[PDB]
């Protein structure tokens, strides 16, 4: 869907776009062909970045977007230095304030369905899950949202703006239907 490709290149910062293209190609997927996955990958990356800018300076270490060696360097480092259980999958962030890894979910489906799939995927209590939708819904572990409402509101409003713009360009219906 090349009109979606055009949208991704117009919508997302070039750093996010280049990171998403590398990520997909590493799984043998072509951004030019799986354009809905390209937009999805960019959105999750951007949310991960916005979330890391949510609170105090350096509250959050970013793990998402990092090459595997550096990602695992951050994760193993943190687990040696805080004694928190070493996750089996790379999470998205580490919360220095709350001493927990965070998995970040962005879903075109219902938040509760995605929360469960993440929980069942993770199989490790300590890691905090936080889900966003394009429709303003969000849900987190023990209903603990980590950030203040003003920072969550920027993320929720950004995801809404993205859905809206996709909608004006008749890309949203495909994109919504395309998810796992
Ligand atoms: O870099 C990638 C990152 C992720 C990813 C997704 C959710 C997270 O929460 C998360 O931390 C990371 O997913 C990717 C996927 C897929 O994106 C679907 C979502 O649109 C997922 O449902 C699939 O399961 C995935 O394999 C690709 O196809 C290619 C990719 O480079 C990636
Ligand atoms: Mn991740
Ligand atoms: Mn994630």
């Amino acid at each position: 869907s090349g009109s979606m490709e055009d949208f991704v290149r117009q919508c997302f910062n070039p750093m996010i776009v280049e990171l998403a293209e590398k990520a997909m190609k590493e799984y043998g997927e072509d951004p030019k062909i799986e354009t809905n996955k390209f937009a999805a990958t960019c959105t999750h990356l951007e949310v991960c970045f916005m979330y890391s800018d949510g609170g105090s300076k350096h509250r959050f270490e970013i793990i998402e977007g990092r090459d595997r060696i550096m990602a695992w360097t951050v994760v193993n480092s943190i687990c040696n230095t805080t004694g928190v259980e070493k996750p089996k999958f790379l999470p998205d962030l580490y919360d220095y304030k709350e001493n927990r890894f965070i998995e970040i979910g962005v879903t075109r489906r219902e938040v509760h369905i995605y929360y469960l799939e993440k929980a069942n995927k993770i199989k490790s209590e300590k890691t905090h899950i936080h889900i966003f939708s394009f429709t303003g819904e969000e849900m987190a572990t023990k209903a603990d949202y980590t950030l203040d409402e003003e920072s969550r509101a920027r993320i929720k409003t950004r995801l809404f703006t993205i859905r809206q713009e996709m909608a004006s360009r008749s890309l949203w219906d495909s994109f919504r239907q395309s998810e796992r």
